[PDB]
């Protein structure tokens, strides 16, 4: 009983929704940043189990992706860490595009 | 025209297949990777955002308990060459919290056509 | 006002380090007590930047364990944390060391570190 | 083969110099960048960083940390030396980049990410 759907916030004031998540562990969802419009996520649940998704920002030439497991200990608590590609135009700076991080999300 | 369709090669000698992109820049995919159970073609699910537009991906092990995500642009180059440079993470599996801090790996892949 | 990296610091993770004088030139000494085979007191070298007037510079630093054939980098700033209170964020790559070149892409481990003074 | 005593360049044009490693695996050097990606004013740039050394029969680690001497920012690199396929020496690296910036609150956005293939000049 650490299951993905519902309401999730974390601790720079963001949020996100995902709904059900099917047999082969695929799920739908959106995220609004704190740091904004609403956007759409994808992502896949292996079949405690861990997970990753993809956010294609509506406002910006951004993408993210995010991977984590879901823990307990209950409090339930999503522990991820991100990639952020941005846009570059030549091929000689693609060495500068990509930032990484954390994120810790607890039920809304 | 650096459009993800179609089929891949990297550096360390995995493959990996994509179709179409529908509309909403969603597409769907497999992978079989060269190297680590024993390996199997595994889906994947992404998204590319909407000339050289970024896009991620997550590749759903189909013979171990992790998960790995790739995000990158698709350029032209140097040669001529259509290219697809990413960076990945890979997450493992762990039981309890304490050792979630030792679970994530982070590596880079280029990709050219096959 | 600023930020001094010499002193004693703890973690999220329970591990402690202390950090020695810092140089005209940015340069530091130190050791690394980690909380996470039996763990040792290793030691520690790094830098922290000194360009502008500039009262919470970005540093780095690389720990040698004497305990394990790997390699642990930390990059980071230090802060006046809202309050009043100094703290180190900072994200690490740990390495471990592999036979072949093969192996090479699955060597780096990559996290993150808050240090609160001791 | 395959100590760090030298000079280095890579994928992207940098350089880099390394100095004698001491009885405890530290070392000293220099880096000069090819790319700034700032309002350029590139200089010479001094490194320090340590070499593994327990049981040497392959290939130690090491990790290195450059002071940037035109800019606010700071990267570290972490490593192993090998010999590649075609008879090269060469060092497999990856890096952290450290921006500064001025509140807490943005420190999410401050670390980017990569690597860096070196081979001898
Ligand atoms: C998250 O939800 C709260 C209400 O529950 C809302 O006020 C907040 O603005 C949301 N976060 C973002 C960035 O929209
Ligand atoms: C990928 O496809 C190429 C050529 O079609 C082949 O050489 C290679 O063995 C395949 N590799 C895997 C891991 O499927
Ligand atoms: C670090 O210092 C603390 C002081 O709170 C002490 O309890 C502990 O013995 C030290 N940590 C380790 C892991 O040795
Ligand atoms: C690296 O060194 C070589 C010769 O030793 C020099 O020609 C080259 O310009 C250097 N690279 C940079 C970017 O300064």
């Amino acid at each position: 009983k650490c299951s993905l759907t519902g309401k999730w916030t974390n601790d720079l004031g963001s949020n996100m929704t995902i709904g059900a998540v099917n047999s082969r562990g695929e799920f739908t969802g959106t995220y609004i940043t704190a740091v904004i419009k609403e956007s759409p996520l994808h992502g896949t649940q292996n079949t405690q189990p861990t997970f990753g998704f993809t956010v294609n920002w509506k406002f910006s030439e951004s993408t993210t992706v995010f991977t984590g497991q879901c823990f307990i200990d209950g409090k339930e608590v999503l522990k991820t860490m991100w990639l952020l590609r941005s846009s570059v135009n030549d091929i000689g700076d693609d060495w500068k595009a990509t930032r990484v991080g954390i994120n810790i999300f607890t039920r809304l």
